[PDB]
């Protein structure tokens, strides 16, 4: 019932500051709108700024970390030292600019352009956004992030202990779907970990799924496998994750569904969206974030590829049917 000046009808005052901070982050930091190479920093960011959390150092008498204080930002000389937030300061540093010049909290701003990144990623659920967010942060304790040469014991203990069970870091890494390399292995800059990075669909959890065939580079790089194509790239905790007793039939459950896949990591999101914060303090400005043009493509097993080139990995439930292409295998472009 609230007009913003911009003649935006919202549901609360505290939204129509973040109409401006949209069309800025349109225009600028996403290039028009687009779903390139500023959503996917973006990603890692808001994992990376969330998972900086932890309840285990809380009770051990140490500071654990605030969630998703905007830390990322705030203490990035610090945390962007870490090993997992490489190839991040220039999107942090344009992140910087846009919450000082908005006046809008480091924390929520991150969350907020991740919001409406998804929004320009055809087949993209809407998320959930929240303001209110405090503005102050500690930095981060080091060693939260999750690296992919992890065992999956680990990245489950760890991802545990800032409150996800095993089948929401497999909600979560839907956004592996959107997604490439550019820190493992220099000489494929840029390859894609599904054969649609610009696409959000179950690609990720089929295609992580085929037997690795194909070395993408000249070299392996860190935490590298086998792909199942020339131009993707495989890291070793998506592989394992994929095949683990304990996250594979989520991860087949992905497979057919898109609208379950993104039901599920929306809701994950949401859950990230307010580690170290309470939602019931929080204003829902839901509203500014617009719908993702809809995705009208099927999943599919890429190049003539079939299930047998599936490795089923949920010992319990039939892969789901899923078309097939023709070949020859595909080459994936960079991401763009
Ligand atoms: C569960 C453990 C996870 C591990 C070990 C992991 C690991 C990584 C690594 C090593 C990269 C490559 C970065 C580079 O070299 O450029 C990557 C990329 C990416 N990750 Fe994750 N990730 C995980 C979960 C997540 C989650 C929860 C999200 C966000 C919801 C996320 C979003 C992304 C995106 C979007 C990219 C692509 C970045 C690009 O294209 O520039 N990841 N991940
Ligand atoms: C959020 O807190 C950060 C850190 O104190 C503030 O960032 C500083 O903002 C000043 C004034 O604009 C800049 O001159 C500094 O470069 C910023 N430092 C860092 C580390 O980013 C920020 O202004 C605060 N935001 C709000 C809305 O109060
Ligand atoms: C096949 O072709 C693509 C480009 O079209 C590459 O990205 C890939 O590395 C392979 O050469
Ligand atoms: C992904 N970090
Ligand atoms: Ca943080
Ligand atoms: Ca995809």
């Amino acid at each position: 019932s609230v007009t913003c000046p911009g003649g935006q009808s919202t549901s609360n005052s505290q939204c129509c500051v973040w109409f401006d901070v949209l069309d800025d982050l349109q225009t600028n930091f996403y290039q028009g709108s687009k779903c390139e190479s500023p959503v996917r920093k973006i990603l890692r960011i808001v994992f990376h700024d969330a998972i900086g959390f932890s309840p285990a150092l809380t009770a051990a008498g140490q500071f654990g970390g605030g969630g998703a204080d905007g830390s990322i930002i705030a203490h990035s000389n610090i945390e962007l030292a870490f090993p997992a937030n490489g190839g991040l300061t220039d999107t942090i540093e344009a992140l910087r600019a846009v919450g000082i010049n908005h006046g809008v909290s480091f924390g929520d701003l991150i969350q907020f352009a991740t919001a409406v990144g998804m929004s320009n990623c055809p087949g993209s659920p809407r998320l959930e956004f929240l303001t209110g967010r405090s503005n102050s942060s500690q930095p981060s304790p080091p060693s939260l992030i999750p690296g992919p040469g992890n065992t999956v014991t680990a990245i489950l203990d760890r991802m545990g202990d800032a409150g996800f069970s095993p089948d929401e870091v497999v909600d979560l890494l839907a956004a592996h779907s959107l997604a490439s390399q550019e820190g493992l292995n220099s000489a494929i800059f840029r390859s894609p970990l599904d054969s649609t990075p610009q696409v959000f669909d179950t690609q990720f959890y089929i295609e992580t799924l085929l037997k690795g065939t194909t070395q993408p580079g000249p070299s392996l790089g860190f935490a590298e496998e086998l792909s199942p194509f020339p131009g993707e790239f495989r890291m070793r905790s998506d592989a394992l994750l994929a095949r683990d007793s304990r996250t594979a039939c989520r991860w087949q459950s992905m497979t057919s569904s898109n609208e379950v896949m993104g039901q599920r990591y929306r809701a994950a999101m949401a859950k990230m969206s307010v580690l170290g914060f309470d939602r019931n303090a929080l204003t829902d400005c839901s509203d500014v974030i617009p719908s993702a043009v809809s995705n009208n493509a099927a999943p599919v097993i890429p190049g003539g590829l079939t299930v047998d080139d599936i490795e089923v990995s949920c010992p319990s439930e039939p892969f789901p049917e899923i078309a097939t292409a023709s070949g020859p295998l595909p080459s994936l472009a960079p991401a763009p």
